[PDB]
């Protein structure tokens, strides 16, 4: 199956014998999957997003089955605001970005260019939003919150932003603030015509 970004990617899977809801996440270099029943040993283990970080249960040699394709691997546990499908197991249903191709082995990265300035972001399926570390944008803003997988941070808000990604002009709202990673949200990742296959 090839899919758009214009919402978010959900897939059906099966874990621990229970169906639920979980997003393909780009962005994510691990699962984590909101607090549920899973038989066997875990070991505590600390991740981080935007908003900070969040304690979880590390499971290993889980079974899960994304979209009907059935992947085994390591799977985190804990208070996460939504089910996500990282690049673990991302890489095993054979999952590409399309805009070049792009396998999710190694991190999505692209080279942008915002404001006059090069910087590096990571397309992020999992983000509906675009959010670049604190940098210099000439005009007005708005202030915002957004939320990530550790809590809340605040941003300010740029419309009507342009920005090159990987050499394809989009333009749109561009968050600044806190964040960890700059990442390329559902936002400008359609206007690209990025798609999400496997
Ligand atoms: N959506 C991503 C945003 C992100 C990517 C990479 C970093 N980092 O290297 O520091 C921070 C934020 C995200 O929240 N990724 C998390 C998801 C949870 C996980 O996979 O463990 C990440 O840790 O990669
Ligand atoms: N990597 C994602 C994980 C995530 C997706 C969706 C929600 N949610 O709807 O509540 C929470 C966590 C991520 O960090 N997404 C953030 C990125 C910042 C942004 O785009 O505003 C998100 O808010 O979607």
């Amino acid at each position: 199956p090839q899919v758009t970004l214009w919402q978010r990617p959900l897939v059906t899977i099966k874990i621990g014998g229970q169906l639920k809801e979980a997003l393909l996440d780009t962005g994510a270099d691990d699962t984590v999957l909101e607090e549920m029943s899973l038989p066997g040993r875990w070991k505590p283990k600390m991740i981080g997003g935007i908003g900070g970080f969040i304690k979880v249960r590390q499971y290993d040699q889980i079974l899960i089955e994304i979209c009907g394709h059935k992947a085994i691997g390591t799977v985190l546990v804990g208070p996460t605001p939504v089910n996500i499908i990282g690049r673990n197991l991302l890489t095993q249903i054979g999952m590409t970005l399309n805009f070049p191709q792009v396998t999710l082995w190694q991190r999505p990265l692209v080279t942008i260019k915002i404001g006059g300035q090069l910087k590096e972001a990571l397309l992020d399926t999992g983000a509906d939003d675009t959010v670049l570390e604190e940098m210099s944008l000439p005009g007005r803003w708005k202030p915002k919150m957004i939320g990530g997988i550790g809590g809340f941070i605040k941003v300010r808000q740029y419309d009507q932003i342009l920005i090159e990604i990987c050499g394809h002009k989009a333009i749109g709202t561009v968050l600044v603030g806190p964040t960890p990673v700059n990442i390329i949200g559902r936002n400008l990742l359609t206007q690209i015509g990025a798609t999400l296959n496997f």
